[PDB]
């Protein structure tokens, strides 16, 4: 059982497991049943941007998702990640499809993490920024159907030669190095993540969504976690 | 209207037309509604083996399907093929997908048929064995989406470049030469069929199955027989 904290861009309402009856962004703490959600006007075919922020002083996890010339969706939740996640973790992106599908394209991804301790200017930091993915992206752990190189983008789920999405696909991309997300002696700990995506669906029923997540270092795709589970959870508990 | 006798490896339960509520192997005499069925623990992603046997003395059609280190499923039915099939027929393999899908890969296929008459030691026989299929398999009649050559296997249904199965696909492969399956003057008539298959599905809902069948010589894929009809029957009567 991995420990998962995630911000989900959920495109398909699975009402039987808690989803609001419309596309939404949500904050998931160890469960696919978002602790908090917000309505999201997902725009089929357009490039969007997501910003996730957190700092140990406020203990507030917030996410903003927007499209150019459009309103943005915000969701924020009070949580002390010290009581939830192990000290070291891996961060990544996840996406899936089920009966319904969509392309889950990542055009760019950046992450920053900082630990400031009880010392004179003694800050530890990690920062990576990808604006172009390559055929052999060695600093990324690709899991499931995830692939890179196609137009310099990261395709989290299966796409056919003619560019059409496929169902029952699940894929993840985790940054290669473990991240020191919190530490008992830290005065302030914080991280920020940003990624631009392109979700396109041939019909009017896209599924299932993309997610930014933080997990235990050795995390892997749970069995049968395609569709509603976003490639993150073993079940809907 | 073709005459069809078949042993089906049904992976998807279509309860509204008779299927038990689980994967099963069954004997179909002129109807998709199996005269007899048996529970089958289909193992996703593994190579299985099917053996079909029949002799005119017992007038018993039996089938055994198994996987290495696993139990096998058996189904047997009393039928006098003389009253059902014409004297000459074609034998083959059929498979399909509907809304749900699976790869329907044949790795090998062999068939033996014998007619022993009231003539001291005068036996007629036909035997063919395929352990490798080639790009141009001239002794096979391919119908629907069926293709050969891909890794030396026979793909009964459509598979995309990246190896993922597709829906609404139907394909058949019939041995080129007509088979003399029975004859009024025969003391004993018998046939045996064996094939190994690989059914793989990306999710947990595989469909629709593979079938070994015997039909009239000029048989072709019934219109709209994808999905539940296994590319064998025009309807669910
Ligand atoms: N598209 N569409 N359509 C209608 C439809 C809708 C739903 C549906 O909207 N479900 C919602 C939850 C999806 O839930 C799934 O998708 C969502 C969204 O991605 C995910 O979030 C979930 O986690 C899950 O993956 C289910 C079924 C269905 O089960 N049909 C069964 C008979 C199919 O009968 C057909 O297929 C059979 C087998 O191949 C054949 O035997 C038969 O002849 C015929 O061809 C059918
Ligand atoms: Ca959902
Ligand atoms: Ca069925
Ligand atoms: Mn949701
Ligand atoms: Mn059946």
């Amino acid at each position: 059982a991995d420990t998962i904290v995630a911000v989900e861009l959920d495109t398909y309402p699975n009402t039987d497991i808690g989803d609001p009856s419309y596309p939404h962004i949500g904050i998931d703490i160890k469960s696919v049943r978002s602790k908090k959600t917000a309505k999201w006007n997902m725009q089929n075919g357009k490039v969007g941007t997501a910003h996730i922020i957190y700092n140990s002083v406020d203990k507030r996890l917030s996410a903003v998702v927007s499209y150019p010339n459009a309103d943005s969706a915000t969701v924020s939740y009070d949580v002390d990640l010290d009581n939830v996640l192990p000290e070291w973790v891996r961060v990544g992106l996840s996406a899936s499809t089920g009966l319904y599908k969509e392309t889950n394209t990542i055009l760019s991804w950046s992450f920053t993490s900082k630990l400031k301790s009880n010392s004179t200017h003694e800050t530890n930091a990690l920062h990576f920024m990808f604006n172009q993915f390559s055929k052999d992206q060695k600093d990324l752990i690709l899991q499931g159907d995830a692939t890179t190189g196609t137009d310099g983008n990261l395709e989290l789920t299966r796409v056919s030669s003619n560019g059409s999405p496929q169902g029952s696909s699940v894929g993840r991309a985790l940054f290669y190095a473990p991240v020191h997300i919190w530490e008992s002696s830290a005065v302030v700990a914080s991280f920020e993540a940003t990624f631009t995506f392109l979700i396109k669906s041939p019909d009017s029923h896209p599924a299932d969504g993309i997610a930014f997540f933080i997990s235990n270092i050795d995390s892997s795709i749970p069995s049968g976690s395609t569709g509603r589970l976003l490639g993150l959870f073993p079940d809907a508990n």
